[PDB]
C-alpha cells in the first residue's frame, strides 16, 4: 500500500501545484484503504472544493489508477431527475461493477467521483442530495460503505457565505460544515463528507496538462471526432503551448480552451467530410497566429 | 442522411442575405452537433451551443428558424427578457412548448433547436442600469444548457442565444486597441469581452460557438427583395401569376423600396409593409381587369401617387 | 365565381359605414385567400391572415360577419379573453363550433372564417398589469393559425383577429416621432409596424402569422348619424317599422339623431352603443304606446340628450 | 291584445317590486305578439338574470296566463345529457303541444321558459354528462326555427342566476347596479356563445327576492322542502302538515335575513330539528307546524296521537 | 342498521364531556344525513354542519367520534392551508379521504370531512388576504354542493369548525335591547355570520349550526377522569403493565386543572402537566419493586416532593 | 428486551457530554414511547419531544444516539426547508425514513424523526410558516406507503434565542439561562410563535445547557468515540502511540470558541493540526508522537517524535 508520500508524489506528475489539497487527499485515501485492509477492527469521504478546470476530475482518476482500483464518474446534474422511474443512482454502481468485471470485492474498494455537487443545493436538487445520500449510506448486492466517495464542486456562492460568517483563496481554507449547510447542503450529507480539500490555482503548465492528460481532454475529443472520419489528428506540443498562451492572454480559463481549439479547427472540420486524407497535423502556427491551415496528409 | 456543412450553408444562402461568415460558423456548429447526436458514444464531446451577435434586424432569428426547417427539426423561440424564482419553473416552459410542436415525442424533442433572444439584455452590468434577478436567469437557464414530467434531457437539444450587444463593440475596442468597422471588431470578440459586458463565466463557457453578424447594407435589402427563394417580389409575382398577369419589378422600384425601409429604420422587417401599400390599389382592381402584365416603377413606390403600368 | 375586391368592397359599403381603407385591405386579403384555396397547388403562398385594429364599436366584428355572408362561408366568433392548459383543448372548440354551423362539413369548414376578438387583451406587457397564461394562448392559438376527431386542417380557414389596442397608439407615436405629434390618431394606426405590436405584448411568431393588417377609424358624429339613417336596417328604420305596425309614424328630428351620436362618442362605444341609447330614449314611449290613440310621435333632442322630457305626441 | 301597461299591471299582483324588469318584459312580450298579429310584415327573446327565488319562473307563468297562451318549462340541467339517444330538446316542444291540444297555431304563439342557463356555460375528465357548451347548441337548434312546428314564432325566456357574471362585469368596468350595466360581451366572457346571446336581444334583471315566490318554492316544486320533509316524517308513519301561515312566516324569515331560496332549508330544519330528534322515540299519527313554531319558535309543533 | 339520534348522542357522551346541546344537534344532523343517503330517491337537505365553539372545546373530537361511531372514513383539513393552485388542493381533501377509504368510491361518499378554522378565511375588517380567502369560501363552496376519482362530494358530510372570536360581539350588537357567553351563541343567525365575513351562498350550504360551550375549569377534572381514554386511565394502564397501581388523589387532579388554567391552554395543556409530574417517577419505576404509587397535590403543584411509594 | 431509562441514559453518557437532565427526560420519554408501542392496546401519551438548547449543544447528537441505542431507523429534516407543495414534501420525511428502513412499514413505525430549527418557523413569511406548523402537525397526530405516523417518535429541536427573554418577563418577580429554560412553559412557546395545537403535540420538553469551553475538552477525551481516541486508534494501527497533552487539548477548545462553531468545529481543528503528521507518518519509524500546545495554537511547530 502506497504511503501518503508516494501518493502525493504520483499526484505532482499529473497536477501542478495544490500542495495542500494533495496532502489531504493522500491521507484521506491512505487511511481509507488502510482501514479496508486488515479488516475494519467508517467514512473518510472527501469533498473537493475547487473552480471548474482546477483539476478535480483529473485528481480523482489519478488516485484510482495509482491504486489500481476501479473508478467511475457521475454528474449531479444528470442524476437530478434520478430517472423517470427508479433510481438513476444505482446505475453508477453497475458501471463501477462493469469496469470491475463484476468482482464484488474489487468493486467495494472502488472510487466514485460525483461532480457538480454545489449544483444540487437549492427533480429538486434537495431531493437529489438524499438520492445521492442513500448511495453513500450502505444499502448482486454491494454495500457502498466500503467505496470511497469524492464529491467535486465549484461552490460559487460559498466564498460569500464564509466571508459573512467571518482573499477568496484564504477564505475557502476556513470552510466549515456550517458554511456548507447555509449554502444548501443538508447536515446529513455533509456529515458523510468529513474530509474537505481546496484548490485555488491554475498555471500554463496546468493548461497544457488539462489539454492532454485528462481522459476527457479536448485533444482526445477532437481526435475521436476526426477519427470517425478515418482521419488521425496530431497535436504538436508547440501547438498545445500556443493554445495555453492564448487562454492566458484572454484570462479565459480551462473552459476557455475549447473556444480556442474549435476556432482553430473550425474550417478544417467544415470542409473535411468533403475530402479524403490519412491525417491532419496542427502546428503552433495554426494556433498562435492562425496564419496557416493545418497540415494535410493524403 | 446528414447534409455536409457545405450543403447547409448553400440552403442558408437561399433564405438569408449576407452573413456568409456567420453562416459558415453555424453550418459547422450545426453539422457537428447532430453528427454527435446520431453517432453518440461515451468519450468527451463539445456542447456546440451557439451565441449569435449582431445588430437588430440582421437575421439572427431568421438564421435560427431556417436552420430548423433545413433539418426538419422542431424549433421554439424564447425571450430572455421575459425570464428576468417562479420563472425558474417558466424556463422549463420552453421545453413543454418544444414538446408541443414536437408531437409530444421525447426523442425528436432532443433533436429540437431553441433560440433565446435578447441575451445581452439579462447581463448584469453598470452599463444601461434588476441585476440579481437577471443573473439568476443566466444561471437558471445555465442549468438547461447542461441538460437535466416530460423526462426529457436538455443535453441533446441545441441552444442558440441571440443578442445585439450594443455595448460589446465599445469594450472590444477598449481591449483590441493599440497605443493611441464594427464587423471587424465583432470578429476580435472574446469570452472575456462578454464577461465585462455582463455575462457570467460559467454561462459563456456553455456557448463555445460564437457567430457574428454584420449590419445589413442598403444594397443588401434589394437582394432580400429578389434573391431569396421566398423573396417578396417572387411571392407577389406568384400572386399576380395565378391571375394570368406578369409582375415586373424595375430595379429603380426595388431600390426605392429599400430606401423607404431605411428611412423608417425598420430594416428588412419593414419591407413587406412597404410593398403591400404600393401594390394595394393594384391588387384591388386586378381581378376586374384583363391585361397582360403590370410593371412597377419608382414613381409607384416612392411617390406612391402614380399607378403601376398596365 | 369569386367576386373581385371591387365587388367585395362594394357590398361591404352596404353593411358598413366608413373604414374605406380597412375595407379595401380586407377586400384584397379575402380575395387572395380564397383565390389561393380554389387554385391551390404546391409552390410558397401567403397565409393572408388578418389583424383588425380599431376603437370599440368601429365595425371590426361587423366587417368579419359581413365578409362571411358576402361569401356564403361558415363563420364563427371567439374571444381571446375566454382563452387566457385545458383551454388548449378549448381552442379546438372554435373548430367544432365552426363545423356545427358548417353542417359538420370538413371542406366547407376549411372555407370557414374565424374571428378572434380582444386579441390585444392577451398580450403580456407591463401596460395594464396573467402573463404566462396569456402568452400560452398566443402560442396555443398560434398552432391553429399554422394549421394541423374532426380531421379538419386549420390551414385553409381564414383567421381574423380584432382588437382595440388602446396603448398601441402611444407606442407607435413614441417611435414615429421626430425630434420634438401627428394630427389624427388614425394617421398613427397607419404607420403601425409589427415591432410596435411586439412592444405592445404580442410575440413575434404570432405577429408573423398575421401579415395582413387592417386599421379602423373612429366614426365621425356625422358618420354615426348616417348609420342611424342610411343603412337598409338602420335603427330609425327598424323603430319606425315597429311604431308603424302600431298605426303610428315615428319621426326622428336631426337634432335628436346628432344628439344620439354625441351620447355614443362620450361613451367611446362608437356605433356599438347606438342601440342602447335609442332604446332607453324610446323605452317609456313604447311602454304606453299601445295604450294610446294618436297619429305620430316626434323625437326631438330634448327626449334623447335630456332623457327627461317625453316625445311629442300628435293626435 | 294587452298593452304593456296592462301587462306590467298584471305582473304587480303576482310579484312585488322589480318595476324595471316588469317594463322590459311588458314591452318584449307585447312587441312579440304584436309582430305575430297582422303577420310578420323576428326574435324578441328574453334573458332573465336574477337570483334563485327572485320570481323568474313566476313571472313567465304569469305572462303566459294573462295572455292565455300555452306555456311550458324546462331545466338546462335536465337537458344537459340531451338524452342518451336523440334530442331531449324536441321533447319540450311536444309538451307545449300537449298543453295546446296539438293546435299548431296556438303552439307557435306559446311561451317557453328555460331555467338555469348560467349553468350550461363552461377539465371535462371524460365525464359522461354532456358538455354544457354543446347544450347551448342543442338549445340553440331549438330557438332557431326548424307534425312540423317552427320555433321562430314561440317566445323563449331564459332564466338564470349567473353567480360569476357580477365579477366579470365589475372587471370590464353595488351588485344590483352592476347587473344593469350588463352587455352581450359580459355574457360571452361568462361562457355563453355569441350565437346564443344574439338570439337573446332582451335582457331583464332582478335584484330582490320574492316571498310570493319563496312560498311557491316551498311547496310547488316536485322537490320542494315541504314535500321532502313530509316524505321523511312519512317513513316514521307520521304525517307532516304545513299550515299556510307557517309557510308565509318561513318566507318572511328568509327575507329578513336576505338568505335566498337555499336559505329556506336552514330555517325549516331549525324549526323541525327538536321534533325530528325525539320523534323516533314516540308514536303518533301526525304533526302540524303553525306559524308560531316558525316566526317565533315559541311553541313546539302539534302532536296528534 | 342506523343508530337513532338517542343512541348516537349516548355514545358521544362516552368520548365527549359536556356540549350536550351540540351533541343533540349533531345527532340529528348525522342521522338525517345518512338516513337520506341509504334511502336516497328523487324528491333533499345537504344537512351540512357548522361547529362554533372556543378552542379546545371538543369540535374536532366530536367530528372524529362521529366517524368512528358510524364506521365511516374520516379526513381532516384546515381552511388556513387553503387560503388558484389551492383550488386543485381542495380536491386533495378528497383523494386523502379515498386513501383512508381503501380507494372505494361509494364508501368515500359515506365519508365525513372536517374543515377547521373556517372563521379564519372570512374576509372582514376585523383582524385585517381577503380576495384569496373569499376565493376559498367559494372554491370549497363548489365541493359542498357536489361535483380522476369520479367521486361526487354531494354524498359526503361536511363539518366546518371555528372559534369565531368576534362572532360573540356582533351577535350581542344585534340581540341587544334598549340599553353566560353560550347564551349568545344560541341566538346565532346566518346574518351574523354574514357580517362576520362568510358569504351568503356559503352559509346557505351549512344549514345545521352547532354551538359549543367552553369547558369549565371544574370540567377539566372530569376530563382527567371520566373519558374512556382519560389521562389518569392511560397512565394507570402504563403503571399497570409494570405491576404497579397508580392512584390520583382528588387534590392532585384539581391541582392539575389549576395549572392548566393559569397557562390558558385549557385541556390541551393537561397532558404536558401530568407528564412533567410523573416524569421522574416513570424514570426509576422499572428499577423498583413496590406495590403502588400515590400522586398527591405536593407532587403536582409544588413539583418538588416525589410521589408516594407503597411497598 | 427494552432498556430501562437507567440503561438508556447510561449509554447516552458515552456519546454525549453533560445535559444530564435532558438525557433523563429523553430516557423516560423514549422508554415510555416504545413501551407503549410494544404493549399497545385500546385505552395513551404521544410522548413527542421538544429539544430546546443553544447551537451545537448536542440536540442532534442526542437524537441520533437514541436511534442507534435502540437499533431504530432515523431520519433528519429541517423545518426551514419546509416553510402548499411542501405539504407533499412533508411526507418526503416519511419516504426517506422508509428508504433507510429497508422499505419495511412496521420498522418505519418504530422510526425516529428529528426536525431541526423548529423555532425558526414560529410566526411572531408568517402565513407560510404557520402553515407548516400545522401541516407537520397533521403528521404528529398520525394518518402510497400506507404507513401511519402515529407510531413514529417525533423530536423537534430548536435554539429559541428569544425564548429566554419571554420566560424571564414571566417568571420575574417585582423588580442563568439554564435556570430559566427550566421554568419553560407551553404558554411561553405560544408567545414565541408556536401554535397551541402544535405545542399540545409536544408534551415532553427537554432543555440543554449552554455550551461551555471547559466541556469541549471532555468532549475530546471522555466520549467512547472521542476525537483523541479516534486519532489514537488511527495512529495505533501504524504502530505509533498518540499522546494529547492537556495544554494541546485546551488549545483546541479555545480555537473552537473563537470560531463560535462549538463542538462542531473540533474535528476540523484537530485534522488540520495532525494533517502534516499523518502525511509523513507511514514513511517514518518512531515509537510515539506527542501533541503539544505549540503544534495546535501556533500551528507552526511540528509534533514531537519519539523513536
Amino acid at each position: 500500500l502506497p504511503t501518503p508520500h508516494e501518493i502525493r508524489n504520483h499526484l505532482d506528475d499529473y497536477v501542478i501545484g495544490q500542495e495542500q489539497a494533495k496532502k489531504v487527499l493522500a491521507v484521506a485515501v491512505y487511511n481509507h484503504y488502510k482501514r479496508l485492509r486488515n479488516g475494519d477492527t467508517g467514512k473518510s469521504n472527501i469533498l473537493l472544493i475547487g473552480p471548474t478546470g482546477s483539476g478535480k476530475t483529473l485528481l480523482a482518476e489519478t488516485l484510482a489508477r495509482l491504486l489500481d482500483v476501479p473508478f467511475t464518474m457521475a454528474d449531479a446534474t444528470t442524476l437530478t431527475e434520478a430517472g423517470y422511474v427508479g433510481e438513476d443512482v444505482e446505475n453508477i454502481i453497475q458501471k463501477l461493477l462493469q469496469k470491475c468485471d463484476y468482482d464484488v470485492q474489487k468493486a467495494q474498494r472502488g472510487i466514485v467521483y460525483i461532480d457538480e455537487i454545489d449544483k444540487i443545493s437549492r427533480v429538486s436538487g434537495e431531493g437529489v442530495q438524499q438520492a445521492l445520500l442513500k448511495l453513500i449510506e450502505g444499502t448482486l448486492q454491494v454495500d457502498t460503505s466500503k467505496i470511497l466517495f469524492i464529491c467535486g464542486g465549484a461552490f460559487a456562492g460559498l466564498d460569500k457565505v464564509i466571508s459573512h460568517r467571518v482573499s477568496e483563496g484564504e477564505l475557502l481554507a476556513q470552510v466549515e460544515p456550517e458554511d456548507l449547510i447555509k449554502f444548501g447542503l443538508i447536515p446529513e450529507f455533509i456529515g458523510r463528507l468529513p474530509v474537505v480539500a481546496t484548490l485555488n490555482e491554475l498555471s500554463e503548465e496546468a493548461l497544457i496538462q488539462i489539454l492532454k492528460e485528462p481522459k476527457n481532454a479536448l485533444t482526445k475529443q477532437y481526435q475521436a471526432l476526426f477519427n470517425l472520419e478515418g482521419v488521425d489528428l496530431e497535436f504538436r506540443d508547440e501547438a498545445l503551448d500556443a493554445i495555453a498562451k492564448k487562454a492566458m492572454a484572454r484570462k479565459t480559463g480551462a473552459r476557455g480552451l475549447r473556444s480556442i481549439v474549435e476556432a482553430a479547427l473550425l474550417d478544417t472540420m467544415y470542409d473535411l467530410p468533403s475530402m479524403e486524407d490519412v491525417e491532419k497535423v496542427v502546428i503552433d502556427e495554426s494556433v498562435i497566429d492562425g496564419q496557416s491551415e493545418p497540415l494535410l496528409i493524403y
